[PDB]
């Protein structure tokens, strides 16, 4: 009769919660989606021993089009968990699930878990400071997305940070870098040439948050650009102004080059 | 040698990941600070006996002024943790504490938890959604902080949502509500008079996330700030431009008046 969405965190089995833990332990039945995100400092097994229970992996196809008939069912006599990396109604379309579980007659549960949105607060940029985020995608065929690029302009003109997700194929289990993220936006920058970002732009790169030897750089991007962060995931993150104190701790955290302590603060 | 910084969780101790609780039980003293936010689920005692350690409680001063005096000593001959509700370097200063652990020849960690910057998710407004956020400070005598509502102005401006961190004076165990909030931004209408936060506006309080049934409501702010919503902490949030879905979300399980649904396109 109740279903609980669990977040399981950012990097590795141990970033679920203690209480999203327990939670699936007492679960008669434990469903998870891997494709929102990935999950890089684990493997499915490895999260199934910690649990205890065995996990069904369910596809794009399974949540989004049939998890009525797929998940809510058992959700209905028993207690079922539905678990997904970082935190459960975060950057997916999930929340929806909600609905529908309301709809069956089951009690819906959210157990939260650390999220890349409030993680990248290790960069020592302020949280309060993040504007509009976004997402940049690969282009495909003929179809070539930009709107990142003005998300990025409208909070840099308002001094605001901006949080780039970089693109996932989540089945092919390839991840976009922040390199090729810097590419598609020069290519941007020089097809609108509004001066929003440039081989001079300051930006940060966090990689694979949660682990305890996260890749935390800073630094322009003609510098960046071809600099090897390590495995994904990755993201990137276009500051506004700087303040002294965020400044600094670029610099003396993330190898931020002096200059960025006069030129963007 | 090392210092570590721990994220407690948004409502009781089981909000802390399995990675921070292993780490906090392998470590020789672990400071803790509970002023930056309020964990309305648990007790020192309970948080205690779960890390199976003496935690000291720092104060704000202790920090601010005395981390490299009461901490990071100790962090040079042992293993140190300073454990934070929700994650520690969000809406907090603690990460310019890194900085000194540095200068202090001390490497420090990060370990995440669910923070309410991201736990908003569960409101059902979409994450890239939220610009630039701010926090309602407590007038302090014939001082009357208005800086919160030009945020809010700016951020409706570009269809953005807005998330209102709360006050909060600890030591005297103040915690304002969704309802002073409302208050103070109405007085701050006239103040102002910009047609940015009135009786007619629409706004989405979500108080104890974090607990198994946090109090969830979206509604006029005419029919809201008389509303009881629970013990805090509480979080005050104007959203910006729905989506259609966000508003179907808010109808359904926020308890939004269902007219909202219809979105002036
Ligand atoms: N540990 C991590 N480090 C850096 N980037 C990460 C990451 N985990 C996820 N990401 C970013 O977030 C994107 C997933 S979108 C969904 C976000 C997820 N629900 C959450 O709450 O974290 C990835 O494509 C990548 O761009
Ligand atoms: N569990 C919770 N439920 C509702 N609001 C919360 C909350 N935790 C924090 N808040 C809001 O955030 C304010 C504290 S600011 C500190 C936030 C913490 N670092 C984190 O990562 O979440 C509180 O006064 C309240 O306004």
């Amino acid at each position: 009769m109740v279903l609980y969405f669990i977040g399981l965190g950012l990097y590795d089995e141990r970033d679920i919660t203690v209480k999203g833990l327990e939670i699936a332990k007492k679960c008669d039945y434990v469903f998870a989606e891997f494709y929102t995100s990935l999950m890089a400092g684990t493997t499915l097994g490895r999260i199934q021993k910690l649990i205890g229970k065995e996990i069904r992996v369910l596809s794009r196809e399974d949540v989004e089009l049939n998890f009525e008939n797929i998940v809510l069912p058992l959700a209905k006599e028993n207690d079922v968990a539905f678990l997904t990396p970082g935190d459960p109604l975060v950057a997916t379309t999930h929340a929806e699930l909600r609905i529908r579980a309301k709809r069956a007659g089951v009690e819906s549960y959210v157990i939260h878990a650390p999220s890349i949105y409030s993680a990248v607060g290790i960069t020592g940029l302020h949280i309060m400071k993040f504007g509009k985020s976004a997402t940049v995608a690969y282009p495909e065929g003929n179809w070539f997305p930009t709107s990142y690029y003005d998300v990025i302009k409208e909070n840099a003109e308002r001094g605001l940070h901006t949080l780039l997700f970089l693109d996932i194929k989540a089945e092919k289990r390839m991840y976009m870098t922040a390199n090729e993220a810097m590419e598609l936006l020069l290519k941007v920058e020089d097809m609108k040439k509004g001066g929003v970002f440039t081989d001079d732009t300051l930006v940060v790169v966090l990689a694979r948050a949660g682990s305890l030897n996260p890749t935390i750089r800073a630094g322009y991007v003609k510098d960046l650009i071809r600099e090897d962060f390590g495995d994904p995931p990755h993201i990137l993150i276009v500051p506004g102004k700087l303040h002294i104190v965020e400044a600094e701790y670029l610099v003396e955290i993330a190898g931020a080059p002096r200059e960025i302590l006069r030129v963007n603060v």
